[PDB]
């Protein structure tokens, strides 16, 4: 089974680029890491930026994370995401996608050894 470690980063890690080259983005990456296969999924964060440098956010502010657990951390820095967000019109099996691209703060979730994001929890 897929780590949650992998989970995240198929989901949530699009280091090809540092940023949404149209606003197709969305559609086609949803599509790529098979975020539309059983249902649209309705909103997901890529991160444009490294594997060290996401990773890293983990050694950074800890903070509550929605659900209540601390183990989440805010990046000091801001970084390179796209928010992938469904039309009020999308219908499965014809998922579409509102791409907005940002500079902001992530915060994720960490965890296991190595101590590595498995949730994304927002940017700000
Ligand atoms: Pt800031
Ligand atoms: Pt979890």
């Amino acid at each position: 089974k897929e780590t949650a470690a992998a989970k995240f980063e198929r989901q949530h890690m699009d280091s090809s680029t540092s940023a949404a080259s149209s606003s197709n983005y969305c559609n086609q990456m949803m599509k790529s890491r098979n975020l539309t296969k059983d249902r649209c999924k309705p909103v997901n964060t890529f991160v444009h930026e490294s594997l060290a440098d996401v990773q890293a956010v983990c050694s950074q502010k800890n903070v509550a994370c929605k659900n209540g657990q601390t183990n989440c951390y805010q990046s000091y820095s801001t970084m390179s995401i796209t928010d992938c967000r469904e039309t009020g019109s999308s219908k499965y099996p014809n998922c579409a996608y509102k791409t907005t691209q940002a500079n902001k703060h992530i915060i994720v979730a960490c965890e296991g050894n190595p101590y590595v994001p498995v949730h994304f929890d927002a940017s700000v």
